[PDB]
């Protein structure tokens, strides 16, 4: 699996795409002087940053750009334990790339923080842990549904559908959290600009216990798979044929 | 009698209880008084509706993905689905959109809160001129929702979900300026269960959206492309006794 | 004689009065001059425009869906309809839009009715330049809804209602500026009959789309992708008989 | 080139590069009526793309940016001639589309043409980097949604590619008004007569971030397999497989 060619190109495929994504919806969400971003040209700035790079990149990775989506898929027994990890690592370290990116050509009166996700005074951590479940728990059961092969009713175009569901995601979480659902984009300017947040573990948990919720409701409870032990366990592994 | 028993019935109660209680949260949550930055009309409008139409991707292939009693009731009006489906259904649409404003309740902060962002009243308008365009908009929308799972269809539908989610956002655009747009009992019903007893144009957001989904499933169903089935059928659908 | 007699043909043009009834009543309702909060361009662009493709998606199998005399009336210079096809058609457009517009001011108060989003000229912008601007705002519109709609695309067409209803809000958001955006011969007629005022450039409206409407047909249906049927074959169409059908029910095998 | 669907391919590269143009600088005057928000710009230039690509893509490709015509000619999916033509055409019905404006345009929300401006804090250099993530994410969205060789349900191509330049100019603009495109930045600054020392860096950058996204998608990340003949064959204008 992992000395193959097709695995170095789908997981450059994570890297490249939290790139942009990540230098784009940062971009596009800083405090710019010209004309502060509203709440809906944030919100479709990521939605759209999504799902462009589904269409371009998902057919070479899976398109998660997510480290939630990918855990959840991992929980799911969709993927492989060595890719989750390479996957993850990817998108970390694009998201990494990307924030750095948008450091260098921002001028400083727009930069400020690098659009980092900053909790609301009045909302709380176990509040704003909750949100994040729920915003990634959507965007997760919108992915599983959109890319199951198994489904016969017209999916249209998964790539503008699952890049809504992020969209959506914001027009709430923008209030809440600054939005976040992928542990990457959280973990992207944290580092770049060097300062973290105390709840910073809401960012993390939230959407990876919120995906994986998603997984354990869709791939296991809704549409089962039926599959003996044995099966289960070379998927993992990474030696699954059929 | 019967359509209960089976499992994939048992999921299908589930996913709108599910489902349901999410648009609330969504719709709501995007519709509150948020004093960092208030939501435009606009915005409002796209949030409910891609909320729609992302949960009409994720569950609709569970449970049809209504979303809505005025369609529950307008499928059952329609002789799409039976009565003891219709009856869960409604059942769990309700007892989800609680839920889902309460979850609202248990996280928002009491600065945004606002109203929680119910159906209220124009001054300079009506519940007459209200109820009108109740019809108006859960018609069009329902027309679309049954256009869009009508699988006779030979023209390219594309995207269901998103044209439907769409719909939902253009029943906002005008709708949010009279009542706040309920097209909807469950949206309307959920949050305002957070009180005690009924409003005073609280029949306008159970009758306007009933009605409206029901003109087009007279429109739909029986004018523009009807069936052609036998009164033994007919009534084997609505019992459930039907393969 | 027997395509109007028909039960197919009388659900063909009722729906093209109750889409144009739907798409002057919500178009014209997100652009009133509302207290609560303005309506933004962006705003009522997307309700025009989304309230064309909700509505030819729902009535698209039904009538194919115009909800535009500019859109109908370019069909049969394109050779695509009979000629009592396109003027029962615009008929009830014209009556849609005034029915659409009739029931719009019975709800709307007398704060946020005003003008009931009736068409009007820029101050800076005249007649002469007025009209160049809904011949283009029309011509690239016609252009979306005939390669999006034609059978022999072999691309993959995705949502055509979609696709056909952000070529409207796409011409709002220039057409706002210029007239409060037209682009619909039907929705200027449908207000300015019920409030009950006409402007020294209604002209514009009427022409404007229907022109650029026609002349996008000259360059799709007989430049771009020509036909390749005969003088007795068009004229069968502008009558309005036409063969081979597809699935005419029956029996028996 | 003597061809009869050469002519039409490059009449609506003219054709639409003149009503991209048209529509995209005109929804971002200076409207002293209303001045255009960011996310009414975005999308007024994005839908242009989406548009003009369900009409006159079939007809030509649906390029209308010499920037991707140049890269496709690098990635290997044009002839020269066939470039050369496209790009005189897009610049050509630019100008057109921008001289058009001209005359309909009023003196009160004219402005300069609504010509790209450097954000003056920002630098020549970075401008550059910008406009290539804008036109390298563009470009690279555009040939997987046109590779005839997708098993992925597609969706629109004309939608999800008039989206990505909405993507382009919700951080474009901030930068450089968005250009990610040499002909729609040219187009402009013929008819007022304009030019900027900065002007190298509208046409610099768009190229190289397109010519740096075809050459890993058709080079690297999904190869081709065919001779050096039928590469050159492509270039010089001479190919026909199946029936
Ligand atoms: C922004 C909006 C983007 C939405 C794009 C939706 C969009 O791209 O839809 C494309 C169609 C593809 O059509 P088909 O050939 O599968 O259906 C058969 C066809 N001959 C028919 O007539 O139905 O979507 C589907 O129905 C299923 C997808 C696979």
């Amino acid at each position: 699996e992992v000395c193959s060619v097709a695995f170095l190109k789908a997981v450059f495929a994570e890297f490249l795409a939290t790139l942009i994504f990540v230098f784009f919806g940062l971009g596009s969400a800083l405090k710019w002087p010209s004309a502060l971003p509203t709440i809906l040209q944030i919100a479709l700035a990521f939605g759209l940053a999504i799902g462009t790079l589904a269409q371009a990149l998902g057919p070479v990775s899976g398109g998660h750009i997510n480290p939630a989506i990918t855990l959840a898929l991992l929980v799911g027994n969709q993927i492989s334990l060595l890719r989750a990890f390479f996957y993850v690592a990817a998108q970390l370290v694009g998201a990494i790339a990307g924030a750095g990116i948008l450091y260098g050509v921002a001028p400083l009166n727009a930069r400020g923080n690098l659009a980092v996700n900053a909790l609301n005074n009045n909302t709380t951590q176990g509040q704003a842990m909750v949100v994040e479940l729920i915003l990634t728990f959507q965007l997760a059961l919108c992915i599983f549904a959109s890319t199951d092969s198994r489904r016969t009713e017209p999916v249209g175009s998964p790539a503008l559908s699952i890049g809504l569901s992020v969209t959506l995601g914001h027009l709430v979480g923008i209030y809440f959290t600054g939005c976040s659902m992928n542990p990457a984009r959280s973990f992207g300017p944290a580092v770049v600009m060097n300062r973290f947040s105390p709840a910073h573990w809401v960012f993390w948990v939230g959407p990876i216990v919120g995906a994986v919720l998603a997984a354990i409701l869709y791939f296991y409870l809704l549409f089962p798979n039926s599959l003996s032990l044995s099966e289960r366990v070379a998927i993992i592994k990474g030696t699954y044929e059929p």
